[PDB]
């Protein structure tokens, strides 16, 4: 690689972070939407306030604006539902470690309470908070009594970092290895400026997803993320080895390779700083499905990419990895559904399921009083969209159990609704081939109902090749497609893929069976299952 190469193709220009004039030619539609304007701006300078002001038919009506309700807003973590629900927008949170509260919870159903049938609420693959039915004109108001709440949604979508996922059993698990929660909370302040905007992290060529691990389960997907936190100690100091890389999409799939570096635990932010800088000056900004950091990675070689890294480091220093990490290899993961022992003696937790991640306003509002009245008022969501309400006095776990909304989101499902994880799909997604949803409960409650098993399969359904629920990790994954019946009449589908494995032995599962319609999937679900996963007709 030419030493022109490594040139930073960015620059600090008012506050904002720009691409250089001399790297402007080629750029992909979307880099030409963050130069015609800043998207940080519509926050940073208040933007949103006019923008706010002009109905959506008016701003339809030219470029700039359609272009900051279509893309520049999703730096403020709305997500224009243009096709599936026009004029309707999808929030998203920051949320670092899942970690939510019954305030923040009253809060959000009070929003989507008042959007009637455009509302509802959803737990994420990366242990978040979305909302629905949100328009326009409230969104000042939403972004201020986030704020009061505790709450931010910036940077949340498109070109930024996302979510920082930690350990759900932070702090309460006796098996922990170190609580991800001060290290996930650091980041989300530094990715975020600590809720004001950070512009020197947001014109990324693209999305960008950490994670830190606390558990020898690997609850955290580490394989899967961009940037990684091992925990390991070095020369008798704690810190964390880093992982690099990971990502899903469409065109390739790649799990996360060492970075070969380890840092000291008070050195999470400025690494972090360090790779987003490096990714930000140097990534490749044309073709789409070419942005993604791994790209970066693999026209440098890892060790060109590691030394842009250290000379952005703090007395440009990077160590080495340390030969072996904290996590234990021989683990089998936990079920954190129903009740189970904190390591503060008296307490315990509760995981309960939610199906397919989806709430209304009033199930939010249950939650809620479940954690004020047997909790501490805290809420905890996790990647399979489910949740978890620690610090429960262990005598109040006989009334808990009794509480009539368990019936719904339960602490002991069938074992195939414990591992169902199922993204958005087409009932809200404008990129969806097929419902997901909806779907996903009804063939795996007739599933359920043909076969007895003991094996915690995990089956994960995604509405298009983006797969946001992620379905390269599924013991049996779905990805919708459009297909035929016998008759050649057009039906939707599911590819069907094998092979996907979690925690340290993790392994990216492949299309088994293409186009598979979905009024055709509960047989071939229930052989494979009989066949593959010890499952027994019942
Ligand atoms: C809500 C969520 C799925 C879910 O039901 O849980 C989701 C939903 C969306 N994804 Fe995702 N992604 C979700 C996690 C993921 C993950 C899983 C993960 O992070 O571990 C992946 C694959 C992992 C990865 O990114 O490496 C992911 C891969 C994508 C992709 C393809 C990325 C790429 O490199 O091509 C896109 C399209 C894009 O970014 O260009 C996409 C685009 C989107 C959009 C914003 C598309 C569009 O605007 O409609 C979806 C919004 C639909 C809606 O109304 O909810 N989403 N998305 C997840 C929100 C996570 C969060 O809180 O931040
Ligand atoms: S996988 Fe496709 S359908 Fe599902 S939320 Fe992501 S972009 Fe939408
Ligand atoms: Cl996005
Ligand atoms: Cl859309
Ligand atoms: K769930």
């Amino acid at each position: 690689v030419a030493a022109e190469r490594l040139e930073p193709r960015v620059e600090e220009k008012d506050g904002y972070w720009i691409l250089k004039e001399q790297f402007r030619k080629g750029i992909n539609p979307q880099e030409k939407v963050k130069i015609e304007k800043e998207p940080m701006k519509l926050f940073m300078e208040n933007g949103i306030e006019e923008l706010a002001k002009i109905p959506i038919e008016e701003i339809d009506q030219s470029k700039l604006t359609k272009d900051d309700i279509d893309v520049r807003l999703k730096w403020l973590g709305l997500f224009h539902r243009r096709k599936n629900q026009y004029g309707r927008f999808m929030m998203r949170l920051k949320l670092p470690n899942g970690v939510t509260t019954s305030a923040q919870t009253r809060y959000l159903a009070s929003v989507i309470r008042k959007y009637g049938k455009e509302g509802c609420a959803d737990i994420t693959t990366r242990q978040n908070w979305q909302i629905r039915g949100v328009v326009l004109p409230d969104v000042p108001e939403i972004l201020k009594g986030l704020a009061e709440v505790g709450l931010t949604s910036l940077q949340s979508g498109k070109d930024n970092v996302r979510n920082p996922v930690g350990n759900p059993l932070a702090g309460i698990d006796p098996e922990e290895i170190v609580d991800t929660r001060p290290y996930t909370n650091l980041l989300s302040q530094f990715i975020t400026g600590n809720s004001r905007g950070n512009p020197a992290v947001s014109n990324l060529p693209r999305k960008w997803n950490p994670c830190v691990v606390g558990s020898h389960d690997l609850y955290e997907h580490p394989h899967i993320n961009d940037l990684a936190y091992m925990p390991a100690t070095k020369d008798g100091r704690f810190g964390f080895n880093l992982l690099v890389g990971g990502f899903f999409s469409a065109k390739r799939c790649d799990e996360a390779i060492p970075l070969d570096a380890w840092v000291p635990a008070d050195d999470v932010v400025p690494v972090c700083r360090a790779i987003l800088e490096a990714f930000r000056d140097l990534g490749f900004r044309g073709n789409r499905q070419k942005c993604r950091m791994m790209w970066l990675i693999d026209e440098l070689g890892v060790e060109g990419f590691r030394a842009e890294v250290e000379k952005r480091m703090p007395q440009q220093q990077l160590e080495r990895a340390s030969p072996e990490d904290l996590v234990q290899k021989q683990w089998e993961r936990r079920d954190y559904l129903g009740v189970h022992p904190q390591k503060q003696e008296g307490y315990s937790f509760i995981g309960l399921h939610i199906p397919v991640g989806r709430v209304q306003a009033d199930d939010m509002d249950e939650l809620a009083r479940l954690a004020d009245e047997y909790g501490s008022g805290e809420i905890r969501l996790t990647v399979e969209q489910n949740i978890i309400i620690p610090n429960i006095e262990t005598s109040k776990i006989e009334a808990l159990l009794k509480e009539p909304v368990l019936s719904t989101f339960s602490p002991d499902p069938p074992i195939l609704m414990k591992g169902l994880v199922a993204c958005t799909g087409n009932q809200f997604c404008g990129q969806a081939i097929i419902e997901t949803k909806a779907r996903s409960l009804k063939i795996t409650e007739e599933v359920q109902r043909q076969v007895s098993l003991t094996k915690p399969v995990r089956m994960h359904w995604t509405g298009c090749p983006n797969t946001c629920a992620q379905v390269q990790v599924a013991d049996i994954g779905f990805m919708g497609c459009l297909t035929r019946d016998k008759n050649g009449k057009t039906v939707e589908g599911a590819d069907v893929f094998l092979g996907g494995r979690i925690g340290s032995d993790s392994h990216l599962g492949e299309v088994y069976k293409k186009a598979v319609p979905c009024d055709d999937l509960v047989p071939l679900v229930v052989d494979l299952l009989v066949n593959n996963f010890g499952a027994v007709p019942r």
